């Protein structure tokens, strides 16, 4: 079966739209995300057209294999979705109204430069490619593009679903090729990353403070060095959640940062201790206790600097 | 095919029913399940029909491509189930009898605020889209829906396997559609977490609380700032057992809320150290005298306040 | 193609065998196990009947399609077998003579009460549905059930390979069933445990009973502390390589009971240190010197008791 | 279609060939490898031979479902090898030459005996179940047995590919099977776990002796119980890469026996402890010279003896 | 179908081109990656060659199953490629113009000696089996090779990808073999690695020389076994992310470099401590002086040593 014929030397144009069933599987380490939704493809087919009063039927049902239907492929899914045909409608004037229902694995970036108050916007690009006969271009049919309420994104909040109503329409391989922007914004569910990593983080390091209230270098030592291996664990935790990046994110910075003040809190309790050692303990406690005063305001400023930077 | 003609303007009722064969797999951070079941469909197409007389049989068996059969979907499911068909039967005034045996990975969202003594609806919703010749309806044959004895879901108790009689009757894409809500209700098996998490967390706390009873810094430092790192590897094995929440659970309220009893803890424990240094004993010894019984009655009465705002 | 027509009022027998050419995978989480394997079929169908004299041949082979084959399914595997039809032969009485190699992952429900030294029933069940036409029975051809030498389960001991000879037969659906099982008795291969888990874990615990020949509190709070963590990581360890049981396992008990040793450790490392600061030493080394006979007794006792109730 | 007569009372030998065309994905605890590789048979059918002269071509070409093919299988699959027939062509003597391109998941044992100084032969069965009409018997054609040199395995040396010419003919469900050994020599690189496994394990050994040089109990206690959880850890490292083995291995070995010696400095460090309190340091002194010379002589024997054990 | 006649004893030139749409998942422990392309191939075939005046069209289109298409294998694939067949056009010369999408998981080995500073030859290799009738040649349309803009590959920066145009022509199992090297240059992006691993493990190591400003033999033995347990976790954690290679990778130097620092490190702070109790502080005084300079000189020389070996 060819495409159908041109009234003058105008494109074919095939409306669509993506009705989304169920939302899951974010994976932020591969960057894809897996959906389940409807395909509604709809062109005009001459050759389809009928008298109804001749025919009896306001509409022809008809098999996949009897008619003409365009290669509508996805460009960023991992492999070819598995779909199943719904319904092919075509109506007296030879408007076909297929519908399918598919499933696939979309392969679509992440920006984790605000991590975990990071937004997203997943894209489902749909692309046809012309054919020799004739031209291709997609079109969006704004009222069969949507979402079911029930859908869901464990750890996101879905924002919007909608489509780039003008197509993208290139050349590839010598042939014109139609591609639509379908977008789903979503954000991110930042609570859990509070109780869970932002505070039992800053409790240690403020434990690892306390050594600016004691003079006994063998305690400061264990304050110090056991808290900066609880924050090696929560760093590893982190990391492996999420996939490496070429950029720094935001939790990234604040885990990297804290670092430096464990560093700086051994540089404290050892110069401490050697003045103590030294038989100058007034010069040490002179910078004990300043350093009381200086840790909290340097890492409270630092941070209101790094939030300013990220967001 | 077409779908059977209507007698009058009525909707062309198919009656369902899940048998549930085997049960496994629940995936509390995907929040999904397998299922491996008996489907059973029933409707009425008179151009079926047939004399038992006549014919000679008092049923008759026709292949899946020879009759038409509806086009029910699963809605929450991730990819389309793999069904096999068992048998098509037809009676002689044209009631098809359809059985197919099916598997599938059903996605269906979790509570987790109670957990781990939360209990669960899984849910399998049936769906069928009317078509342009006449709107089709489901509904539940209660003869039909069930489950084997030996089915057992790893780690929970089944409670129950019913369906809700009245189908969820809407409209999508302008086309009839007809949702049937089965429901697996479900509770989880807590056992195995109070001799694995609960009270090992609560001894390694208990352990803590013996720097109340030293003089020792240096002791103390270790004993609270090492059981605070066992902490950190509990709530880090917890959170990896679970996905992430926008809420609080009750496990991750009672572990975030002892991580404030280990901060408290290095504080008393800094503070009777700064009093016995400063050469006030005295001070130090009633702080510690005190925390003695005020860090349980505060743990118990914190965990009864958690529990009743939980339960 | 309908079921072979009935001499008198009497069921079908379908005459069954599985043998199996590999056995892998054994999921003690998923309480799973992959099987690759021969099914055999035969069954009378005097319709296929013929002379050899006329014929020319003993016997005739067919392909699937061409004959009746009966729809036999196995209850507990997750999805659908993947078969590949090695033969069919039918004899001139009409003596059909079925054989497929398939390879499937079933569901068999696993005891851990005695875990590591436990042993288990591994099951395959083989299931008919009766057809409107006549009621199929399955049998066990006793010449055609068993297992290549060769097979072996990575970590476990291969004991049998028995069918359950007379058919678990019942109605479902209105329809009879009949079910057969083949059970494949293993038992686990403990020896690994022992140098990897038993042996470190009573090591760290040998260890912390030092203290009771240390007056050290410091040494003692690190002792104690440190061995706890280790065990901390073995009872982690342990409980990834197991499912949440609803019951105490063998190890598990152990691991628990070994918990209150450390716990009971620390009360003694306090009790001694508070009463060396008190200036009663003489109570503290009675106690110390009682804890260094009562312990392991103590201990031993305790695990005779254990072992006693689990085996 | 049926199999080739026989001139006399002779069976159909169809020659083999394995060519491996990629190695990989060896998994150790699974103990499977993944192979992709040309499938060669020739086998002679007189129904199929032709008069060059009188054809005018010198081989005929055929599609699988014109022709009789034997039906080869592996033993030691997972699931059925994924073929795709690249070539069938016939010879004007009948001498069909068939060829296909598989990808296969083959389960073969592995021994850990020596690990990770251990060699392998990996395994590769053809098998062909002999058909009623005559007995099938398989054949090495050494000519079409092969690798390609860009092969590799990750991790291993590929010693040889080589196949047991001579099949194991023997009768399984009453019908005669040809099988055939195809091995595949292997050594495994045992060049990373020096510097990442044996060398780190050592280090962390010899700075526990450091406590032989040191008459302070608390730092002893530290030494010797920080270095043994690293030993654990490296322990469970090992442990993981690795299936639960009836056996013991030569790396598991060294890191059991590895567990005494951290037992035996425990008991030395509290032995010396007890003499100075008992003041008795002269005593202790003696003890604390000799297992500075006792622990690496012992510790070098021990191994020496492993090393004799294992090779 | 059979191939296309030569003219004269020409062989077949099959013209090639692979269009990248997607690329992702680069495994490095696996040494695969996965890719979404275009296929294009282009051959005459003079049998299908047509007079456009007679016929009428300029170009004919042809399902797959209609005319001869080259089987175009991948050699290092791991299963074989999911394609669909998106265009074939006959020119009336006889001009045939395939077109294919398709998706694969590509098997190519990678060199982790520069890690994580490398760069890699990711390669994509056709290949075509000549037949009896005909030797068939493969070769490169530069003008049908390329890659979409957004491609990325996560966490590597995707240089080029070109075609190596001249094939390698060799013989196997007696018959021509046409393979062509498809190359995308890819290099790593090294920033994440700098303040995930490499700085932090710099940290603890500069925190283990503290103890070269402390006489504290018990603080010291804490420093530098706690950051010798970091570095050990921070060697653990590299070696997951990577394959066991059987020659050093840079990080891999590194690492193990930096054990040999801890070990002297515990030499230093042992002997330190024996001159200490030995009454000899002023000769330990010139070693922990020494230290302070020679520790850090040794460490920045031996890395600019290193990284010259490595670079
Ligand atoms: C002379 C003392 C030798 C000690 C040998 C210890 C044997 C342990 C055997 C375990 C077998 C499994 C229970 C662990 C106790 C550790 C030993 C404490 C030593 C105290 C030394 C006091 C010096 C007078
Ligand atoms: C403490 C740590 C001790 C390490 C034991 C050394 C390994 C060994 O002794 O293993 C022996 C292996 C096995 O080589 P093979 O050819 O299979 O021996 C077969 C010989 N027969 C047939 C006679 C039995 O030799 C090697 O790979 C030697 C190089 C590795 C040295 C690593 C040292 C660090
Ligand atoms: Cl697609
Ligand atoms: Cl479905
Ligand atoms: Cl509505
Ligand atoms: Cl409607
Ligand atoms: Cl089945
Ligand atoms: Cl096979
Ligand atoms: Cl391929
Ligand atoms: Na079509
Ligand atoms: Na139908
Ligand atoms: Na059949
Ligand atoms: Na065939
Ligand atoms: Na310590
Ligand atoms: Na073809």
């Amino acid at each position: 079966v060819s495409p159908p014929p041109p009234i003058a030397d105008e494109p074919l144009t095939v409306n669509t739209g993506i009705y989304l069933i169920q939302c899951y599987s974010l994976d932020d380490k591969a960057e894809t995300f897996k959906v389940n939704a409807f395909l509604s493809l709809s062109w005009k087919d001459r050759r389809l057209a009928f008298d109804p009063v001749r025919s009896g039927v306001r509409v022809k049902t008809y098999e996949p294999e009897a008619i003409w239907i365009p290669e509508i492929r996805f460009v960023n899914v991992e492999n070819a979705r598995d779909a199943d045909v719904v319904d092919i409608s075509v109506s007296p004037d030879g408007t076909v109204q297929y519908l399918e229902r598919f499933s696939a694995r979309v392969l679509s970036p992440l920006d984790f430069r605000r991590y975990p108050f990071d937004s997203q916007t997943l894209h489902i690009y749909l692309i046809v490619r012309s054919v020799d006969t004739r031209n291709i271009v997609l079109a969006v049919d704004l009222e069969k593009v949507g979402k079911n309420d029930d859908v869901f994104l464990t750890g996101w909040d879905i924002e919007s679903f909608t489509a780039v109503v003008k197509p993208a329409n290139f050349a590839l391989e010598d042939r014109l090729e139609s591609k639509l922007d379908y977008q789903l914004r979503i954000s991110r569910q930042y609570f859990s990353y509070i109780p869970n990593i932002i505070l039992p983080m800053l409790f240690i390091l403020f434990i690892s403070w306390t050594a600016f209230w004691s003079t006994s270098y063998e305690a400061n030592v264990t304050l110090v060095v056991s808290t900066l291996i609880a924050h090696i664990a929560f760093n590893i935790l982190v990391e492996t959640n999420l996939p490496k990046t070429p950029y720094m994110t935001y939790t990234g910075a604040i885990i990297f940062m804290i670092y430096l003040f464990y560093f700086v809190a051994v540089i404290e309790v050892t110069v401490q201790h050697y003045l103590k050692v030294e038989s100058q303990p007034a010069r040490a406690a002179s910078i004990t206790r300043a350093s009381r005063i200086a840790f909290p305001v340097v890492f409270l400023l630092a941070n209101i600097i790094l939030a300013f930077l990220f967001f």
